[PDB]
């Protein structure tokens, strides 16, 4: 059975709860307490691998230790949340930090895409994850269109940066 460190990241209120809680249970929650931090399980077989993915689900202050040791990072910007997405250069500048990495497995996550008139457009996030190098996906903890792209893309990236 194999170990995947996945880091959700991203500014208050992007819906990082309600993805990870989309992909654990699949359902979708209102409120989540804002103040819980904690790592999760999801144990699925991903391309015919039983892969056990220990998913940090991250809240708490404006460290590194726990940082160093994420293998894959998903970062979380709302639609309808500019500065949520304005804020993704600022955690990928640190991410990069940490890892000492130009290449670090990432994916740029675009949630709540069920919500009318986004103040992101689509084309802005596949400009910021192309000139990145990184995948993007569109989710909806709602629905819950792309939760399971954006975790097993992910576990993909960090197979293509290391052998698990
Ligand atoms: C994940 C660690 C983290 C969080 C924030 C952060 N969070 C606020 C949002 C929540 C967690 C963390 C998610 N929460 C909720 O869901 C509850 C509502 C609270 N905010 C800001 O800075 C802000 C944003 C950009 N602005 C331009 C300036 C100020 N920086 C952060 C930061 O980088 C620190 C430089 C880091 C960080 C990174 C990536 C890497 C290594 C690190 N080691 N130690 C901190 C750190
Ligand atoms: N319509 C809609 N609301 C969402 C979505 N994802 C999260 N939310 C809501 O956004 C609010 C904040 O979400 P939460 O998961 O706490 O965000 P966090 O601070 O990143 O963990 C909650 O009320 C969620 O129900 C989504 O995909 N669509
Ligand atoms: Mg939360």
């Amino acid at each position: 059975m194999t170990e995947y460190k996945l880091v959700v990241v991203g500014a208050c209120g992007v819906g990082k709860s309600a993805l990870t809680i989309q992909l654990i249970q699949n359902h979708f929650v209102d409120e989540y307490d804002p103040t819980i931090e904690d790592s999760y399980r999801k144990q699925v077989v991903i391309d015919g691998e039983t892969c056990l993915l220990d998913i940090l689900d991250t809240a708490g202050q404006e460290r590194d230790q726990y940082m160093r040791t994420g293998e894959g990072f998903l970062c979380v910007f709302a639609i309808n949340n500019t500065k949520s997405f304005e804020d993704i250069h600022h955690y990928r500048e640190q991410i990069k930090r940490v890892k000492d990495s130009e290449d670090v497995p990432m994916v740029l996550v675009g949630n709540k895409s069920d919500l009318p008139s986004r103040t992101v457009d689509t084309k802005q996030a596949q400009d910021l994850a192309r000139s990145y190098g990184i995948p993007f996906i569109e989710t909806s903890a709602k629905t819950r269109q792309g939760v399971d792209d954006a975790f097993y893309t992910l576990v993909r990236e960090i197979r293509k940066h290391k052998e698990k």
